[PDB]
């Protein structure tokens, strides 16, 4: 068994130490997450924001340049999968818990309260601000990490390790040293917290649906611990892959379920209004793109700092911490692809899905607010989806299917994250071990479950703050990854000819 | 000649079926017009607004691509005219009744009343919202229908028919079958209504111009029909005596008269303020482009849908319905041009016209408002050009001139458009029959009049509601054209030659 | 090479006359200046605004076009300076008295007062409206003139003269003719007034700065004169010892001082507020670029006119008149560069320095407003920097290196500008006469002085109105350059050969295709009904 302990030890130490400090000393850890938060959002907020937009310029430039004609693998190697399966796999890429949690909440919030530098009840700014958090910006980050890997791996022939994409800068000798193995630590850690966050929101939201439907009175810690345990244990099993039910038949299910949800709302809901929001969202997104990118704590006369720390800066941090996972995943399905094909696919396909989704769920929630039938309730994110569903014919049933799609996501995403996390802790092995995979998943579900307990009534608040913290170091890794990718792409063979 | 009665008849039925319904049962017609207008604007407005902007994106990307080097004709062919003569013909294409009618009215209305999403009395928004309706958007559609007809006619030797452009998707068999014919019929229907709308506006506007010159008490019904009838007959004269002699000669009048109005107002009006609106309009239009693109019934907190229906969605439908004609015209003058050079020319050249024309008329109207000398009057579009004219030295004369210009425009527009309808009904014959041509000119002017009459006090509202309803089926044609055109260009030999030299070397 | 007296005299007369009109009849000069301002802003205001943005597009299109592969010199000639030294000389270039004077004041002013079409206290608009006046728009102008001069001199091998750039429209006999000289004359007149503006600005600021350090409280003309005199003398004793030597070591102090000034206020002031304004500036700039570009006197319901002639248009005018100098400076340092390289550097680099400079100072000056610690004093630009500095731990010491800088900048600017004028009055001669250099230098300082004196209590308003009236003619020269520049690059050997190989290849391609097509028609004819 090839297990790089120099990276697995410090990684697992940070994880478990965070669990002790969380489950044991509630007040202590919940206070730490709130002051480190302010520390980062006030002193490094300008970096998350400035470079987040640089990632977008950089990535489409790389595509416009000659490096785009280059392929990922041997010279003039054909794509592994046929286009239609590459594209369809970038859908399950787009879909997920985040869109289940914020689909209704985010657009609804921005419409009601308004957004820094605009007044309340502005549909366009609501839709555009949402698109902004879920389209080009996150996937630019996913393309950077994904490319750096896919190139360092298929083309140049290195190990599928984040530290191997840093060779052009740190030398073949760095990746093997401590720095390369530090990169792999922060990679796994970021993935843990970035994934845990997802698991938290997932459980936090299902427990709410258990109350919406009256299967439960009101959720308690013993309920969230109940959900997380069933889903975690459901993961431990499926992690040790069987035959009949596989990780890629859950994606299929995820799809049909997600599709059933979306279609349902779309049809029974206000249809042409959702249709209006398609051009509506896109027009306004492009219209406000640079304004939104210019927003800082200095915006709206020194006022926007807090709104930022609860939305934009949270998402960026989250997107960063989640990059190793999504990046590696995007590499593993894009071998044989050209660098220009790869980027255009990453930036446009997932954006299609998120657009349609927020137009449906965000759209309906806003169409309710305009007709004096607010689904807002007591203003608790977790509840809002079920609020929207129960407001429509047959909405009773669809609320339960919603609970399942969430549980299957919990497990579907638990596998993917764990696998990659293992690959990164085994010197870059392709098919990781089912006993480290399952091990990482457990600690990932543990971390997540913790941030909900420590938080308590500020669980969502606590879930976010901690993410922004664990993602800060890795932010610079992704930044340097631009240079290491530029040096590599320059030292290529075709490009020299 | 070779008449395609299978096409002509179903197209001639609906038209006459409309004149009888409208001139026979005013109320039953106006009740259907206003009813359907609502179903289309409410259920399909998203479509006009989403694809209206997809068109602009599409046609620009096409030009940016390898397909751009291809030529509208045989390999390495070259243009028949100098590019200067090409530009001049596109300049003169940018003019017409629509500019006359809406040149003063539009940017004024937006300034007085304000625009959904904005405060009233906003100059930049008034102009940018106008540009939006009269530049890139309409010509992106003309370009799309032009490039399809040209590439089909000059690059592949198919008939100069719209259905021929759908060969890559429908096949040779299909383009001779029903689907192919349906496409040709919707083309002719869209052309007659989209043109009748032009003739209608013109008739209304000239009738209103008779009153401002005090040559009549009131634009009454037995006067509008008298205007249409006289101009219609003058079209017959110009039609039998060779359509060629008329169009080219009247265009001369058109450009001479038009140039006079424009320079008169430019020199006698607030010259400097008009000049400021040049970079003014361009800067704002670029600034607010995507903002305007994204506007729908959901915009402005869910309140903007009605404005949309009276403006944006109106124009889109109108540009769409007119596309077969102005596209066939764009093809017939653009052979041997490169696809890329063609796309840029069609977008930019007309834009400059509208841009200048609106800065002169709209800009002057706005300056009047600002200085407590509003020209708005009773708030009726047709009266407002004459409003602005009579507010100037010598304007009483120029008001007569603008009447003649509207008359010529009426005739050159019916000439041009009727020719294309000939071609579309004679299996793609370039020179139509002077009888099949004149036949269309009458049916068209008759529909123009049937729209005005059936309306009553709201002729304009009726003239816009029917146009939107009519143009609705053909919006989907133009959408599929995109898919058709890309399939063709992908099969083209020269471009297949470059992805052939890029798969070998690389 | 001989002095071109036919070009020298007419310029020196226009200048000397102005100095007379101003210092002789303060009340006849001020009037004409103020009446001509109106005439220009009202009638040509649209042209500055339209073409100011046209310049930006034009130069971006050139760089993107095939023209951008052409090298400014012999075919595949290597650059005189290395890539890293050239860039640095563009950093140092972008820093001037303009940055010192307006650095604090401009965004502060926009934040407090707002700009047409917006309300006060808009941080984004404050920063964006500033980027507009100090980034792409002026350096496009510079890039254009620099290119026309670099390509004309280094590639075609002509005289280093603006009249040369018009050879492809006017001819070698046109450039030697009256119009050609007229161009050079206007290029001189434009430069002296443009530099004079920068020199006046310097005096007003270094003057207010003596009264802020409480070193002088005799606020009068005998003091402003006392500054333009000492510094002018300093100019005459630097262009006499060797202008080529001073410009170097004198400039290297100009940067460390600028760097101490910058780093100081960045470290002591609201550091993470400033960092915040970096992406806040760039983003808001991109966001409002066209909205700003569309701002005319019909904007804000026919109201923006007044604000326009004090900010946007005065800057456009200022950048135009200063272009013969800046562009020539750029040409001379850019030899061996590709047109694209050059354009991409002239644009992107000075933008970096302006963006950071305005974030540090202007940003600091806005954070104070938000905290009720408002600087502004009596609302005077000339004082605001020193004001800002004083409210900082060290504002007294650093509020004096600012004094030095302004003087040092005064000298460096006068030296650089005077050289270009010499070359421009000596048939494109690189190293120009010593007494003819100091001559223009003195005369240029005389105008700046005059502008301030004829001005009175409103010295700026006068200093600006003139800079605008003296730039007007040269706006048409810069427009003409677009046409000249295109004619020239179109007849460049390397481009002609390229467009020639495109034809041959298409022709060659067509032969291969059309024949193969002929063969298939035969091969099909045999297989079918036949075989
Ligand atoms: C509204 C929605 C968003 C749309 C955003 C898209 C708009 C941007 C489009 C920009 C297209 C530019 C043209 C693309 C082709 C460029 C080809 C190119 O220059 O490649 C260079 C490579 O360029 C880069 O990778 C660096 C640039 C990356 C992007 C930086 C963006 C910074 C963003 C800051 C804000 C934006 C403004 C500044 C843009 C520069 C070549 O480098 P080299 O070979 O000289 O390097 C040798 C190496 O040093 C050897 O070791
Ligand atoms: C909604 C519209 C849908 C349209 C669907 C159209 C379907 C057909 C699209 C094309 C299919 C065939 C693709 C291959 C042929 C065309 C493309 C091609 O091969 O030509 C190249 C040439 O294309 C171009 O020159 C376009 C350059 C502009 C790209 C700018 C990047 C995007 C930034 C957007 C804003 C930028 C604005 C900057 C200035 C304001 C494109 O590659 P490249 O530009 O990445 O490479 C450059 C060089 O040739 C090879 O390295
Ligand atoms: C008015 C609206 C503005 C936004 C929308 C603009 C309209 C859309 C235009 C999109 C299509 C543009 C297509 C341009 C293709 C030009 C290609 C060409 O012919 O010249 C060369 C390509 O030209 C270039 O290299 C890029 C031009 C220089 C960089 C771009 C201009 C400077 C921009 C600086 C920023 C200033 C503007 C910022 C905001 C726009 C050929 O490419 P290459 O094979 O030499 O490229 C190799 C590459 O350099 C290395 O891989
Ligand atoms: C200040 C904002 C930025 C400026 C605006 C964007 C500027 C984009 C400039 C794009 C490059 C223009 C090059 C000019 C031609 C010089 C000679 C030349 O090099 O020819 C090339 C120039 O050819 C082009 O790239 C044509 C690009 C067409 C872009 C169309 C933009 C139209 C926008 C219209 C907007 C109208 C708005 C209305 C109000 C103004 C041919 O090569 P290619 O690039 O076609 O090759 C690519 C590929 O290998 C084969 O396709
Ligand atoms: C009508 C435009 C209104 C918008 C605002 C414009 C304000 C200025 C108007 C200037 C003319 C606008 C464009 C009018 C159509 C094109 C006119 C043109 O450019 O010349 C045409 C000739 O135009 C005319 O004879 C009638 C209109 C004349 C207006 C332009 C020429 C004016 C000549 C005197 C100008 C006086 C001032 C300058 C004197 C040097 C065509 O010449 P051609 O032989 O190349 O054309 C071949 C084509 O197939 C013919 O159909
Ligand atoms: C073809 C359609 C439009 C397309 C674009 C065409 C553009 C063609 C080029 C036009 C360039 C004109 C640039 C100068 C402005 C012209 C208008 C003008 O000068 O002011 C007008 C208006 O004049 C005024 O109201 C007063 C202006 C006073 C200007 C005084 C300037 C001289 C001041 C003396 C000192 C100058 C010192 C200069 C030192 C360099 C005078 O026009 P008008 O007399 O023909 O008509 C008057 C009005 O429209 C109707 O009665
Ligand atoms: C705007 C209102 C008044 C109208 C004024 C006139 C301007 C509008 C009309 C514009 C029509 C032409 C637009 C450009 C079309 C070029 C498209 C093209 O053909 O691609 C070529 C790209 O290359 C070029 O043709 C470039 C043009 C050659 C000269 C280059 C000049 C560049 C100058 C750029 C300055 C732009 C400044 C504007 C900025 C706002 C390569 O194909 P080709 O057919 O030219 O092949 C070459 C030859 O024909 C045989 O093969
Ligand atoms: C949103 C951006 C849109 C950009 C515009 C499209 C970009 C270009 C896309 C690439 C090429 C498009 C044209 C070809 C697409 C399909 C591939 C192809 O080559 O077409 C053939 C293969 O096409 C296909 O396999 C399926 C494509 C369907 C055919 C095209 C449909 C056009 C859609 C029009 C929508 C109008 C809606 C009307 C509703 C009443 C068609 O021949 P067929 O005999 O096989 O017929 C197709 C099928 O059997 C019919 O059932
Ligand atoms: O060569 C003729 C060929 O025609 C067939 O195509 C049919 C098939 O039904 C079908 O493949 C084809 O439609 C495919 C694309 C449909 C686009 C129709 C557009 C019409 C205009 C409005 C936009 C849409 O329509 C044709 C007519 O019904 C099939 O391609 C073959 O069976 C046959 O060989
Ligand atoms: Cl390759
Ligand atoms: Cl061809
Ligand atoms: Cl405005
Ligand atoms: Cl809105
Ligand atoms: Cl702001």
């Amino acid at each position: 068994a090839s297990l790089n302990w120099s990276v697995i030890v410090p990684a697992l130490v940070i994880v478990l130490a965070t669990v002790v400090w969380g489950i044991g000393f509630k007040d202590s850890f919940t206070n730490f997450a709130s002051s480190a938060l302010s520390a980062v959002v006030d002193n490094l907020g300008w970096a998350f924001i400035l470079f987040g937009t640089v990632f977008v310029f950089f990535i489409v430039v790389i595509a416009a340049s000659k490096f785009g004609t280059i392929r990922l693998g041997r010279i003039d190697e054909a794509p592994e999968f046929r286009t239609v399966s590459w594209i369809s796999m970038m859908f399950a890429a787009g879909m997920g818990i985040g869109l289940m949690f914020y689909g209704t909440t985010e657009p609804l919030t921005f419409y009601r309260n308004g957004v820094p530098g605009h007044d309340e009840h502005n549909v366009g700014v609501a839709m555009s601000t949402t698109m902004f958090h879920w389209t080009l910006h996150p996937w630019a980050i996913y393309a950077i990490v994904g490319l750096a890997i896919a190139y360092s791996t298929f083309r140049v022939g290195r190990k599928q390790l984040l530290s191997s994409a840093f060779v052009p800068l740190i030398g073949e000798k760095g990746a093997e040293g401590w720095l390369g193995k530090l990169i792999d630590i922060l990679a796994i850690i970021a993935t843990v917290f970035g994934t845990a966050c997802s698991l938290g929101l997932g459980a936090l939201q299902i427990g709410a649906g258990l109350s919406a439907a009256n299967i439960i009175e009101d959720p308690s810690d013993w309920t969230i611990v109940g959900i997380v345990s069933v889903l975690t244990l459901a993961f431990i099993f499926s992690a040790i892959s069987g035959v009949g039910k596989g990780i890629q038949y859950l994606s299929n299910a995820n799809m049909v379920l997600a599709a059933l949800l979306a279609i349902f709302v779309f049809v029974v809901g206000p249809t042409v209004s959702i249709l209006n929001l398609l051009p509506g969202s896109i027009g306004n997104y492009l219209s406000n793109f640079f304004q939104m990118a210019g927003r800082t704590a200095m915006s709206a006369d020194g006022t926007a700092g807090e709104w930022l720390g609860s939305w934009t800066i949270f998402y960026w941090a989250w997107w960063i911490s989640w990059s190793p996972f999504v990046g590696m995943f995007l590499a593993r399905i894009s071998r044989g692809r050209s660098i220009r094909e790869f980027i255009l696919g990453v930036l446009l396909v997932p954006a299609g899905v998120s657009t349609v989704w927020f137009s449906i769920f965000g759209g309906t929630a806003i169409v309710f607010e305009q007709n004096g039938e607010s689904i807002w309730g007591d203003g608790a994110a977790e509840e809002q989806l079920f609020g929207l569903l129960h407001a429509l014919p047959g909405g009773q049933i669809m609320g339960i299917i919603a609970m399942i799609l969430l549980g299957t996501f919990f497990i579907t995403s638990a596998d993917s994250a764990s696998t990659v996390m293992g690959t990164m802790s085994q010197h870059g092995q392709l098919e990781a071990n089912k006993w480290v995979t399952a091990a990482w998943g457990v600690a990932t579900a543990a971390i997540g479950l913790t941030l909900l307990l420590s938080g308590g009534d500020n669980a969502l608040s606590n879930l976010q703050n901690v993410t922004i913290v664990a993602a800060t170091p890795f932010l610079f890794v992704v930044i340097g990854l631009m240079f290491a990718l530029v040096k590599d792409l320059s030292n290529d063979v075709i490009y020299l000819e």
